[PDB]
């Protein structure tokens, strides 16, 4: 089965639900460098 993941702009409460990170209204990707939100690394491999 597919895995629960939105695309960016969606805001929201939590980034668990999205391929990137909800921040202050909306679901962003740039959150792994400057602004902590969640990690994007590789690290769900196979």
């Amino acid at each position: 089965g597919p895995s629960f993941c939105k695309a960016d702009e969606k805001p929201c409460e939590y980034h668990a639900d999205c391929c990137n990170c909800c921040l202050s209204g909306i679901c962003a990707p740039s959150t792994n460098w400057i602004l902590p939100g969640c990690s994007t690394s590789s690290f769900x491999k196979i």
